[PDB]
């Protein structure tokens, strides 16, 4: 009916949406509320404006070994951020939960450009 072809019983393939755009990691630990907080927060904003893009979340060792297609990184005063061109970032007033509000502002502005 056409040399193998065409499945009745069913596709079930697995899509690779393991890029869109860009990708960014997490770095912390577990879960304080902190994390949640980040995970959620950052997850909002980016859907606020139709922004695609995949987080991932590691630990304080991880997103080195994981860094093989990551657009942005955030690390809890950990990394050097001085070994290639590695764009992380340290969300000390992030964690606050204060700072968040203004600090969000600044992120929004620089990641438009």
């Amino acid at each position: 009916m056409g040399s193998s072809h065409h499945h009745h019983h069913h596709h079930h393939e697995n899509l690779y949406f393991q890029g869109s755009k860009r990708k960014i990691i997490v770095a912390c630990g577990g879960a304080v509320a902190t994390s949640t907080m980040a995970a959620e927060e950052i997850k909002e904003l980016c859907q606020s404006h139709n922004i695609p893009v995949e987080l991932i979340q590691c630990r304080v060792n991880e997103i080195e070994t994981y860094m093989d297609g990551v657009h942005l990184i955030c690390t809890t005063a950990r990394v050097d951020r001085s070994f290639g061109d590695i764009p992380l970032v340290h969300g000390m007033p992030f964690v606050s939960g204060v700072g968040i509000e203004a600090l969000q502002n600044k992120i929004l502005t620089i990641l438009q450009g």
